């Protein structure tokens, strides 16, 4: 339990929150502790009335303002200022309140999935079978179909990533994500998932999130941007007004 530096509630919002009768925004970020640069940038919004979720994935390399340093990667944020920096940017990029955040290292993922006795995936690809053997020395190796995948197994498969885009791996960790909510619906942390909520008041929100009528994933579309070799991924800015509206539609804001 970490306290944002912002207050007691998100600044972007005009009124009073109300966590328990609000629709509200979840923001996680995967890091790989070896501050450290964010790997996963998860967010999720949720629509309390309509018993509804969005995921998007931020795409790590993503041409945005990081206030205070100026147009950099998204994923350079938390390394500059930690998650307030981290969650000032993603507030400034998608003009929505940012609720709750959770940062998780490998460790405290693939507790998860263990203490969950695995998660399910439906492996499909076999070029994505190979590269994770290669990632791994051959230590991971998924078959196609439908099959529980340890905490390993899942780890990997939320990391490989072909070459510079990483619209892949973030799909591939909405989907990891999904079926972890999926497997709970039938302590743990330690020291290792830092989020700016009690662990009551996360226990309080179990219910609403894993009795959702509907789960949905949407983009940010963009082109590669690389004045001087260095990757950036530039936003449609026509794509990323309209994920804004219906974010905020979705938050009531
Ligand atoms: C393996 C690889 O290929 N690496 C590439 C490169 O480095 P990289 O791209 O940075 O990857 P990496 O450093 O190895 O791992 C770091 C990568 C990632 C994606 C970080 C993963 C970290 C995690 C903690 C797991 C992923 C996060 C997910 C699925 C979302 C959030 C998950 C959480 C919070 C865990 C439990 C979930 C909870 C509590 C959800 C409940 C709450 C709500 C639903 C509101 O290195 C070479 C050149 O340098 C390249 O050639 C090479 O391709
Ligand atoms: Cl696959």
């Amino acid at each position: 339990h970490v306290s944002l530096a912002r207050g007691e509630q998100s600044v972007k919002r005009i009124k009073e929150f109300d966590p328990g009768k609000d629709s509200f925004s979840v923001l996680l970020l995967g890091i790989d502790a070896r501050q450290a640069r964010s790997d996963a940038n998860v967010l999720v919004t949720f629509n309390r009335k309509e018993k509804t979720a969005k995921m998007l994935s931020i795409p790590r390399d993503a041409y945005v303002n990081i206030p205070g340093h100026g147009y950099d990667k998204f994923t350079h944020a938390h390394a500059y200022g930690g998650v307030d920096l981290t969650v000032k940017t993603v507030e400034e990029m998608l003009d929505i309140p940012v609720d709750y955040v959770v940062e998780s290292n490998f460790t405290a993922f693939e507790d998860v999935v263990n203490e969950l006795n695995g998660v399910k995936v439906t492996v499909k690809s076999d070029k994505v079978i190979q590269q994770i053997k290669k990632d791994t020395k051959g230590k991971v190796v998924l078959q196609k179909g439908t099959h529980t995948l340890d905490g390993e197994e899942a780890l990997a498969y939320v990391r490989t990533r072909k070459a510079d885009s990483d619209l892949l791996r973030g799909q591939r960790q909405m989907e990891v994500l999904s079926a972890i909510i999926d497997k709970s619906k039938s302590d743990t942390m330690g020291q290792n998932l830092k989020m700016n909520l009690s662990l009551k008041d996360a226990i309080g929100l179990f219910p609403f999130i894993t009795s959702l009528k509907s789960v949905e994933s949407i983009q940010l579309t963009g082109y590669d941007y690389e004045p001087a070799g260095v990757y950036y991924f530039k936003l449609n800015q026509q794509k990323l007004q309209e994920v804004k509206k219906e974010l905020q539609n979705d938050l009531g804001v």
